[PDB]
């Protein structure tokens, strides 16, 4: 359900115009309609973020609990610091070689294609291919795992009833499939170790403590819940950019090392996910707004990445920024536990795609905005090289 200043598709695929206007007029504001106070500014989405205990991430236990997502500390703390090992900067970089290996394989898939869409080619697979890996997906089980992964976040045939009924049937007849599948495998792996991500989740111990079958299953469910979706929208939301503003596309491809500031721009400028949810535990006065407990605050980080108080040349993309203190992977104790990851298959993915030369925007394309207004990224867009 998206905010009434976002009103044609237009809007919705570059809000932040609006989001700029809705920030200098009210950095706060109480939406009657959406019944959930906003949050535009920097200084005030960081707090939110870092006051857990005003501003809380659990959720009303008839929704799914995603795992360490929608808890809050001790709770929160124990579980993250159990799968914390395994989502590090070190931790991940052996894996390079194979993201390599698979967006080359992604990319060869379609050379004698003269466009292709990079979501559905290249965009959209890679995270699913990678995160079975890292999980431990059995490569000839990937097929069905791919398949209700994508199911797991598909759109509709049109905004009705009558398709979001169905979608929400697909959408959940995935998270059934994978909570099979995980389950099956988790089992498997708990009475027989493999060199994979869930093996190392079920033998993680801190004082004492283990994750529990539960956890890790509706951890591995997360991670796809949280991982696919937003790579697949970096990847994408950054050839996005890369084809609207050739001059950051082709500066980039001949500074190469210019990627990992290509990957936190795009983040800043096109934010796979501009809005973070919480609910007030406390009442608290934010500036001049009185938020009470039980309250859904909604802090958008599309807003705060172009504060001005923050952030030079807002809204300029620049890969030499000094510093890129976005707020796309969050801020605090929930900040993203993939961020290394999303950063490395995000920067993998972009230096292959220049690699392969020069690349445009594909005429007269619809551009079909994701349905969630707090999701930022297409559905498709089709691009080719020269
Ligand atoms: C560009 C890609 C991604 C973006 C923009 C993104 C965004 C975010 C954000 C904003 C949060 C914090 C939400 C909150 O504070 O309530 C978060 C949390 C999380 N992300 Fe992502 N994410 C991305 C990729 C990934 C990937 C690839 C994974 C794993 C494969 C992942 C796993 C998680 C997990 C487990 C959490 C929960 C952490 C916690 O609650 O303590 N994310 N992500």
């Amino acid at each position: 359900i998206p905010m009434q200043e976002i009103k044609s598709v237009e809007q919705q695929l570059y809000p932040f115009d609006i989001y700029n206007s809705l920030r200098q007029e009210a950095p706060i504001r109480y939406d009657e309609s959406r019944n959930c106070w906003d949050v535009f500014d920097y200084e005030t989405v960081k707090y939110i973020l870092k006051n857990p205990s005003l501003f809380s991430s659990k959720r009303a236990m008839e929704e799914r609990q995603e795992s360490i997502l929608m808890m809050d500390p001790p709770k929160h703390t124990k579980l993250r610091n159990l799968v914390n090992k395994a989502f590090t900067p070190r931790a991940i970089q052996h894996l390079e070689g194979h993201i390599e290996e698979i967006a080359d394989y992604l990319l060869d898939e379609v050379s004698s294609k003269e466009k292709f869409d990079i979501v559905e080619d290249f965009a959209g697979p890679l995270p699913i291919i990678v995160i079975a890996e890292l999980l431990g997906v059995p490569i000839q089980d990937r097929a069905l795992f791919k398949k209700y992964s994508d199911d797991l976040v598909s759109g509709a045939e049109n905004n009705s009833d009558e398709a979001f009924a169905k979608m929400m049937q697909k959408r959940n007849e995935g998270v059934i499939f994978l909570q099979g599948y995980f389950k099956e495998i988790i089992a498997e792996r708990q009475q027989n170790k493999q060199e994979d991500l869930i093996s190392l989740l079920l033998e993680a111990e801190i004082d004492g403590e283990h994750l529990t079958e539960e956890e890790v299953l509706g951890f591995c469910i997360l991670l796809l819940v949280a991982g696919n979706e937003t790579t697949t929208n970096l990847i994408t939301n950054g050839v996005r950019y890369m084809t609207e503003d050739v001059d950051v596309q082709n500066e980039v491809r001949r500074d190469i090392s210019l990627v990992p500031n290509l990957v936190e721009e795009t983040l800043r400028y096109y934010p796979p996910i501009q809005a973070i949810g919480r609910i007030a535990a406390e009442d608290v006065e934010l500036g001049e707004c009185k938020i009470k407990r039980g309250q859904q605050v909604i802090s958008w980080a599309a807003s705060a990445n172009r504060d001005s108080a923050k952030f030079e040349w807002p809204d300029t993309f620049v890969v030499h920024r000094k510093t890129n203190p976005h707020v796309s992977f969050g801020f605090g104790i929930h900040f993203c536990l993939g961020a290394p990851l999303a950063r490395m298959e995000g920067k993998i993915a972009f230096t292959k795609l220049l690699e392969k030369g020069g690349f445009s925007k594909v005429q007269n394309q619809s551009l079909k905005p994701i349905d969630s207004p707090f999701v930022f990224g297409v559905k498709k867009y089709e691009i080719a090289f020269n």
